[PDB]
């Protein structure tokens, strides 16, 4: 067995990064936006046929992989070109986000999600919604804080909504900016290679899930010898309040001592990469930085700060039914481990 250690690595040629400006160009004019239920209701179609095919190809095999040498994440190298005077200054956090600019880009993820296949979601529990595609940008009112609008956060990772028994499938960060410099922390289930005792002790659903007395869950589960994973260091362990049994925190302990060592941050994104995640395989992070700088020669130097534009999405509508909205099956209304919000 080769045991992955690093994601998959896929360079983007000009010839595919212009079909994906083109054909962005051609579903912006087609349907005004990547929210249209015309656009949404078709999107399997425009993604194997709009698609270059070679990221068909793999996003294809990579949505039924859950082999022992299955990552659980791809890098696109330059899978757009960002013209960073174009997108001009980094708005002061999400809200000042202009989604009239970010637009053709929806498109393209919205595509790639696709080809999977699966269907792009939005959940109440991160921004009530906030559509589709969400800018994570660095404000500076949350600067250290354990969010996305975060920037000193160290050695932590999480997979994606771990309170939540509906979490994302998969998900998808395209980088507009990144002079930063911050690498791109991942951490893969699959990394551990065979079924060890510390990890089985996982699968017994006895821990604390906590929101971003309350009901447990596995931190293990799926298959037996080859598991999906639900982990949150921070929340889980690392949290006073996690409210865990001694028994639960130890076990949690246990594994994070495995884990940690085998924690990829040798990523370091540029301007239009975009890393695809299995979210039940693979837990993402981000290393401590000071949002509008980088230190190069003992010399502070000043840049616009951090961009990165996320989307989450489902393979399967039905379900999840029992947790989205009547008029939106695309509109998860979970709050925690199956409780729905009471609005
Ligand atoms: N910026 C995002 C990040 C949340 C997910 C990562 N902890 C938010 O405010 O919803
Ligand atoms: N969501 C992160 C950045 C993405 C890193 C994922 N490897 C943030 O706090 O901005
Ligand atoms: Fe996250």
């Amino acid at each position: 067995l080769e045991i992955p250690t690093s994601p998959l690595i896929i360079k983007i040629t000009q010839q595919e990064r212009n079909i994906l400006s083109n054909v962005g160009n051609l579903l912006v004019k087609a349907f005004g936006n990547y929210e249209n239920p015309d656009y949404i209701a078709s999107l399997h179609l425009h993604a194997f046929q709009l698609l270059p095919e070679r990221i068909t190809r793999i996003l294809s095999q990579f949505g039924s992989d859950f082999s022992a040498e299955q990552y659980g994440a791809i890098v696109f190298q330059g899978l757009i070109e960002v013209d960073q005077d174009d997108l001009g200054p980094t708005p002061p956090n999400w809200q000042g986000a202009d989604y009239g600019k970010l637009n053709k880009y929806g498109f393209i993820c919205s595509l790639l999600h696709g080809a999977v296949p699966s269907k792009p979601v939005q959940y109440y529990a991160q921004r009530k919604g906030g559509g589709l595609l969400h800018a994570v940008i660095p404000d500076e009112k949350m600067a250290a804080t354990q969010t996305g609008s975060g920037s000193k956060t160290d050695l932590f990772v999480h997979t994606e909504d771990a309170f939540l028994s509906n979490q994302a499938d998969f998900l998808s960060f395209l980088y507009l900016r990144n002079e930063e410099r911050v690498p791109s922390t991942l951490y893969s289930i699959r990394s551990h290679g065979k079924m060890n005792p510390v990890m089985k002790k996982l699968f017994e659903p006895i821990y604390q899930c906590p929101k971003d007395s309350g009901p447990t869950a596995s931190v293990l589960y799926g298959n037996r010898e080859l598991p999906f994973i639900r982990f949150d260091a921070a929340e889980q362990i690392f949290n006073e309040n996690a409210g865990q049994t001694s028994e639960a925190l130890g076990n949690l302990m246990d594994f994070w001592d495995e884990a940690k060592t085998l924690i990829n941050s040798d990523y370091i994104p540029n301007s239009g990469d975009l890393i695809f995640v299995n979210n039940h395989l693979c837990a993402h992070g981000r290393s401590a930085f000071i949002a509008g700088q980088r230190i190069e020669n003992g010399e502070i130097i000043k840049c616009e700060r951090r961009q990165m534009l996320r989307m989450m999405s489902k393979t399967s509508l039905i379900h999840i039914r029992s947790v989205t909205r009547t008029d939106d099956p695309y509109f998860i209304m979970e709050e925690h481990l199956g409780k729905i919000f009471d609005l």
